[PDB]
């Protein structure tokens, strides 16, 4: 598991695109 940690970063990116 880990893809959820980078996905977290995709959360911030989901908003402003990172």
């Amino acid at each position: 598991a880990l893809y959820k940690k980078f996905k977290k970063k995709l959360l911030k990116s989901l908003k402003r695109l990172g």
